[PDB]
């Protein structure tokens, strides 16, 4: 009985980010004007105690603006979504079934462009989202929008939540390192029409939800062994891993109901993360020769200000490390799994505009960190290319 | 700027199925008696032309029995599920969010036993289903029921459709080959509570799935580089790919709505597959030497009696080739993503019973085939072990 040579040849070098696209819906929503607009569009102008809490939450949120498909026109066209808990899922999916892949496609056009390659050389799609499900999936719907080959290989991760963007890089790492010439679209696209609802005293978590969640789509082209000259690695992926946090069970709960997606939080998510994150990162550090924290860049899901402040504190980070995360939070909100894809792009941009030595603000290695239900913490260790 | 050794060591050998488990809810439903049961318990037991249209569908079905959680008791307690279009997604999810992973755990205990490994050595889970979504996902649920490590890497493919069993092996392949030591639970679990619905003359398609769908779960242990004497390979995975069939857009649409998962079968599905299967299968042959069709075994997703009959005919396969798929059809119905994992297992059991030279009824290479929305055709190429 004869052993065989690997019939699908594998690649050699680390999986590399080769191009980055991002994309948001056109409409901006200032956060100073948002308490009025939201409570008025949801016929809840009478709940002034509630509306004041909402304003305080928005004023502490670290967000200047968000982009949102749900313009006034749309919400008026879709009254069910403007209620608290009337049966609305049908008309919510009619929106996101189309708009989740439309958004990703826009971002994919730009990532492909930065990459330099040919569409027909795209061999894998790895797609996350928390904004609805369909059959066929957004991955199929994307492939048709881009005219990819019919043999593109797909991994559609519906319903991930805020660690999803870490996940797609994790998966894309194995798909790229294990397939000669594989070029992967790692894709995270998010549209809020599945969680949006009128505020209520019974749903504090929908109030925070209504103040932080916004729309966005990031896509990376991911591949090993870049053709020298013809492709430019932005970032090398050297480590992927995740973990359930201790004593965290029940923390975040996400339920897809007749009235759309509803979150309940019963545990201090920022404290569970800040308390438990040094230990895990201490492991992810070892393969790249444990750098000090402040020698590394920090592409950290901007879930809110709470998480970013406490981690920075617990780890004694210099306040530039989180600047890219806070920038994205401010200009776009919590875009769920897409958010952390923007944050790294932004770290890359802050590197050129300041003239740093590496695309990680002068750091060689950094972290690419997601987090979401289960209290899963996802982290990748990336290497920044030279400038 | 140095090049660095792969920080997360890759494996060497091909990805091998090391253990196999399945599980089904205990209640059995003889298809001879089913249209009597089905139509009465849905208060439709009056529409006598519908009922006869549906009996002739079950008789053409090649199904003798199915397993379903939805007993008489369970349906009386969830009267919503027993209606055509009343909102019912909430009650549906209350079932499938505990049952989908509870079933997978049942099958996974078995696969882990056949493997021989310690649970603490599971490093990855890859889970497919079409039966609800949730956050955290069924993947994390299954990990918690099995007491797996908190560091287990996870890939949760909700809403795959009948091609997800092949999808999980394909992901398992890469995760297992790109990670030295990796041991991957490859999981597919289905429970019809989400798609169940009463008959109606305005839902033509729903009658098809009401006659074929059934509950079941399959899980494989997948890894590269087996410990000799200790772990024993049953199949090696040598190729994985997929394709969208030409001119097939919309042939299987599935929408998750307020009244549950609803299906739209708007093409000849057995035709579309038969017309295009040889071309693409001819390409999957080539890296293992293009064996003749009738020198290979056939683990084919048993979408229905018409698909297996037509592919038998188009490829002129000897009649022994499909028997494993037809058995799984006869005794479990169409279990969607799980079914094809049962088929391969049934092919292995048939091999032992007949004393074949391989676990693929004598053939050395075999196809592991799934299909669904897209039209997506997913194919793996496996190598059966002696004896």
């Amino acid at each position: 009985r004869a052993a065989l040579p690997r019939a699908q040849p594998r690649a050699e070098g680390p999986a590399c980010v080769l191009g980055i696209g991002t994309a948001v819906p056109p409409a901006e929503f200032l956060q100073s004007e948002y308490p009025e607009f939201f409570f008025n569009i949801t016929n809840c102008g009478e709940k002034e105690a509630l509306k004041a809490k909402f304003k305080r939450i928005c004023d502490k949120s670290g967000i200047r603006k968000r982009h949102m498909f749900l313009t006034e026109e749309v919400l008026k066209a879709n009254p069910g979504i403007c209620t608290y808990m009337e049966p609305s899922l049908n008309v919510r999916h009619d929106i996101v079934v189309v708009q989740v892949p439309k958004l990703a496609a826009e971002a994919a056009q730009k990532a492909i462009k930065e990459w330099g390659g040919r569409k027909s050389d795209i061999t894998h799609i790895v797609f996350a989202t928390t904004s609805g499900v369909n059959m066929p999936g957004a991955d199929h719907a994307l492939a048709k929008l881009l005219g990819l080959k019919p043999t593109v290989k797909r991994v559609m991760m519906y319903q991930t939540g805020c660690f999803g963007g870490a996940s797609v890089l994790r998966v894309a790492k194995d798909l790229a390192e294990n397939n000669k010439g594989a070029r992967v679209l790692a894709v995270a696209s998010e549209v809020t029409a599945v969680t949006y609802r009128a505020p209520s005293e019974n749903h504090l978590d929908g109030l925070v939800g209504s103040a932080l969640f916004g729309d966005g789509a990031g896509v990376y082209v991911v591949g090993s062994d870049p053709k020298p000259e013809v492709e430019k690695p932005l970032f090398e992926v050297h480590w992927a891993g995740e973990t359930i946090l201790p004593e965290s069970d029940g923390a975040i709960d996400g339920h897809l109901t007749e009235a759309g997606l509803i979150f309940h939080l019963m545990k201090d998510v920022p404290g569970l993360i800040s308390k438990n994150i040094e230990k895990f990162l201490n492991e992810a550090r070892k393969p790249v020769g444990s750098p000090a924290w402040n020698e590394m860049f920090w592409a950290v899901h901007p879930g809110g200000p709470a998480i970013l402040d406490q981690v920075e504190a617990k780890l004694k980070l210099t306040k530039d490390k989180m600047q890219g995360s806070r920038d994205i939070l401010s200009e776009f909100g919590n875009m769920s799994s897409a958010s952390v894809l923007f944050v790294l792009d932004q770290i890359r941009h802050r590197s050129v505009k300041m003239g740093a030595s590496t695309l990680g603000e002068g750091s060689e290695f950094g972290f690419f960190i997601g987090f979401g239900p289960g209290l899963t913490l996802e982290v990748l260790v990336l290497r920044a290319a030279p400038n």
